[PDB]
């Protein structure tokens, strides 16, 4: 009966570690800011929306980066496309003779070689003290969603900025009680404000890591600034319509990249440590804990004692409510990205 003993242990481990973390984030929580916004703040922003094969999106995109309220003499947008087959090079042309008042530079590059290479490019052509990254299937809901992000990098330790996403309340608990404790290890590509001097010491993105966006912040962090997701700062989740699992597990295998990448480079700072070794945690071995046990408890059914019989049937009923539906599949998609990670690369 022992394998009942290492599941219901497993079982116990792997739903109690991110309980005890959502408590402590929940102290975090209710302690204030230790930067403030500034609204009078005017940086020269450049925002950078990197495109393949987007025709369809990105003259509605362009219009939705159009309509910031932000100041148009100190915004210039680069859309970066490396080779696209489709017309996206003319549509961003023609869109960029009918709204004249707004900087946009189409950068164009011989040949597809992802999306850093295409950032890298692009920002050696941007003019702004902060650069904002945005995905060309993201649309900002406000018009001074910009400007909101923009305000809270003013503090010279912060040296970037993401947002809240909107369509679980943990997640986003998560996300800006550790913002408030020092910095988030997650960004979102929706809205990644960094400050140019930091993507220039680092210096500019990587090609190595799926997930620049938290990358980059986890790496600003380690350099001892702040990479925060303000509350107020809320973009749209742009979910794909096609292929949303596939796409949910190669979000899960950037995740995974990235949190395995950032262990490896120690040092740091003091505040940091935990949040980065609890989210490494959660998204590296967590996950393993669950179908471990999951299989624990279906070979001590199939054969003899069959309480694990009503534990796996009892499984099959908390599936019933959708919050346990929600974990074991980011679960699911996190050990499914650990092994296409590891097959991926031969
Ligand atoms: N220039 C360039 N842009 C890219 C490339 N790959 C992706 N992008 C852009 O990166 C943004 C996000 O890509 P997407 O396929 O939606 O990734 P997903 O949202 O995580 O599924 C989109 O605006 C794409 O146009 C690339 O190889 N070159
Ligand atoms: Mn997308």
């Amino acid at each position: 009966m022992l394998l009942e003993a290492i599941a219901i242990a497993l079982t116990a481990a792997h739903f109690g570690a991110p309980l005890l973390y959502y408590w402590r984030a929940k102290r975090w929580l209710k302690k204030p800011w230790d930067v403030a916004p500034d609204p009078t703040y005017r940086p020269r922003v450049t925002v950078i929306v990197p495109t393949y094969n987007e025709a369809p999106l990105i003259e509605e995109k362009l219009d939705n980066i159009y309509e910031q309220d932000y100041p148009r003499d100190k915004l210039e947008v680069v859309v970066v496309d490396s080779a696209s087959t489709d017309g996206t090079p003319s549509a961003v042309r023609r869109w960029a003779e009918t709204h004249p008042d707004l900087a946009l530079t189409l950068v164009e590059e011989t040949e597809r070689r992802g999306k850093a290479h295409a950032l890298n490019t692009a920002l050696r052509h941007a003019t702004g003290e902060i650069v904002v990254i945005t995905d060309a299937d993201a649309l900002w809901p406000a018009r001074d969603t910009l400007a909101n992000a923009v305000k809270w990098l003013a503090d010279p330790t912060v040296g970037a900025v993401s947002c809240v996403k909107r369509p679980r309340d943990f997640y986003n608990v998560l996300r800006v009680a550790e913002s408030k404790a020092w910095a988030t290890p997650i960004f979102h590509g929706e809205l990644a404000a960094f400050k140019r001097e930091l993507l220039e010491r680092l210096g500019g993105f990587p090609t190595d890591v799926g997930a620049d966006d938290s990358h980059t912040a986890t790496k600003i962090a380690m350099m001892g600034y702040r990479a925060i997701t303000p509350p107020d700062v809320v973009c749209v989740e742009a979910v794909p319509k096609r292929g949303y699992h596939a796409w949910r597990i190669r979000r899960a295998q950037h995740l995974v990249q990235h949190f395995a990448k950032a262990i490896r480079d120690g040092k740091a700072p003091p505040p940091f440590k935990p949040i980065l070794h609890a989210e490494a945690y959660l998204h590296l071995a967590n996950p393993w804990a669950l179908p471990t046990a999951a299989a624990a408890l279906a070979a001590a059914a199939a054969a003899g004692s069959l309480p694990a019989a009503a534990l796996l049937a009892t499984g099959a009923a908390l599936a019933l409510y959708k919050p346990y539906r929600t974990w074991t599949t980011m679960q699911a998609y996190l050990i499914a990205a650990a092994v296409k990670n590891l097959w991926d690369k031969e």
